[PDB]
C-alpha cells in the first residue's frame, strides 16, 4: 500500500487467521469489480475463481474458504489483486493445530 488515506485496490486485506485442524476457514478479502482476484501457496503454486479445487475456494468477493485446514496447508498466503487501475497484493498466515480446542 501507498501512502495517503484510500490505499490499495482492495476494500478488505486479509491477516493472520489461527484456526485447527480438520475445520473450516476463511481468509477476509475484497476486491473491486472487473479485477484478477488469486491466491499463492507456500507451497509454490497459484489458486482462482478458475481453478477447481476442492479445499482451497475462491469466492466471488474474493476469500479464500478451506472445507479443512491441514497440518501441511500450515504456512504463508498470499493475494494477489490486477486491475486496469492498478496492481496490489496482501499476505497473512495461517496456524493449524492438530485435534479439537477443547480439553
Amino acid at each position: 500500500g501507498s501512502s495517503g488515506s484510500s490505499g490499495p485496490f482492495i476494500m478488505d486485506a486479509p491477516r493472520d487467521l489461527n484456526i485447527s485442524e480438520g475445520r473450516m476457514a476463511e481468509l477476509k478479502c475484497r476486491t473491486p469489480p472487473m479485477s484478477s482476484v488469486k491466491w499463492l501457496l507456500p507451497n509454490g503454486t497459484v489458486l482462482s475463481h478458475a481453478s477447481r479445487h476442492p479445499r482451497i475456494s475462491v469466492l466471488n468477493d474474493g476469500t479464500l474458504n478451506f472445507s479443512h485446514v491441514l497440518l501441511s496447508d500450515t504456512g504463508v498466503y498470499t493475494c494477489m489483486v490486477t486491475n486496469v487501475a492498478g496492481n496490489s497484493n496482501a499476505s497473512a498466515y495461517l496456524n493449524v493445530s492438530s485435534g479439537p480446542s477443547s480439553g
